[PDB]
């Protein structure tokens, strides 16, 4: 039988969250499915959606409402979306991408996959061309990770070896690399 | 009439060159002109090539006539840009660019001609897509300048009175306010 029922996620809007909540496009994926999917009367929405908010968050929902009583749940949801979501340049996209590097005592398959978030929003927002970005996540391995000289012999291979290899390609290739023998 | 003839410019291919030497983009020009374009005999046009050449770069002339007696100026000259030539990644034409910033005592009008020249080898080498060259010149000049407000002012009317300006456009507007008055 399926278990215990599911908490909601959770949001405050705040400068500093705390580090229970998610971020705006999470608990707008929640937000989202209660719009558009709940077997729901309207004020039993209302409710469930009002249930999620805290910090400042919660704080807008009222203003918004008491100036246009005719407001639908579609319509509440894009007011909220101008004041807590978010606003980035092609340019900031681009340069907070090409930025990122290893940190001290970081593994290389976990700065892979760090690195691999950021290039999906770069090729959203037209940054960088669908059609390369295969070659764009190798060069960017190659240069900001700090790679021992037994992988840089098999990467090597595969920047020459035919076309550039795919996520979960890479990822096999550094994890057989990574283990080590005891004594 | 016209007055004296003009010297040679020159080139030694060392890791700090004099500062009368050229770049060898620029050599080349003077290379390629005596290759192409002069109503010379074989010998005077090798005697006029080695004439320009100093430092390491003279040395290399002789060793790859010596292992080949039927080699024209237009092969020797092949072999000449493998060795002293330049090599570059699209990942760095594109970095070398965006990190660009203005200097101590530098002029914004002095600042937008140095960045002009970097923009065209990131087009040349496909980096940067020449149909958005125009609104990606004037996204690093606010980016990377240090602008008095009512420069300001002006720079954030161009970008949004329709399409971007060109290089000689925005070079007339930045001229126009960095003129003092007298006391």
């Amino acid at each position: 039988l399926p278990m215990r029922y599911r908490k909601l996620r959770v949001f405050s809007g705040s400068a500093v969250p705390a580090p229970e909540e998610e971020s705006f496009e999470v608990w707008l994926e929640q937000a989202t499915e209660i719009v558009k999917e709940w077997p729901v009367t309207e004020a039993e929405k209302k409710r469930w959606l009002a249930e999620s908010l805290r910090g400042p968050a919660l704080d807008l929902m009222h203003i918004v409402q008491a100036d246009n009583p005719s407001i639908s749940v579609e319509e509440c949801l894009e007011a909220f979306k101008q004041v807590f979501g978010s606003l980035e340049s092609r340019r900031t996209a681009q340069v907070r991408y090409l930025k990122t590097y290893q940190e001290e005592g970081e593994k290389v398959s976990a700065y892979v996959l760090r690195l691999e978030t950021l290039l999906r929003r770069a090729v959203e927002k037209r940054a960088i061309p669908r059609r390369i970005a295969d070659q764009v996540r190798l060069e960017q391995v190659m240069a900001g990770a700090t790679l021992n000289q037994m992988l840089w012999c098999r990467l090597r291979e595969l920047k020459d070896q035919g076309p550039p290899p795919s996520f979960l390609e890479l990822m096999k290739v550094i994890r057989e690399e990574e283990e080590e023998e005891a004594s």
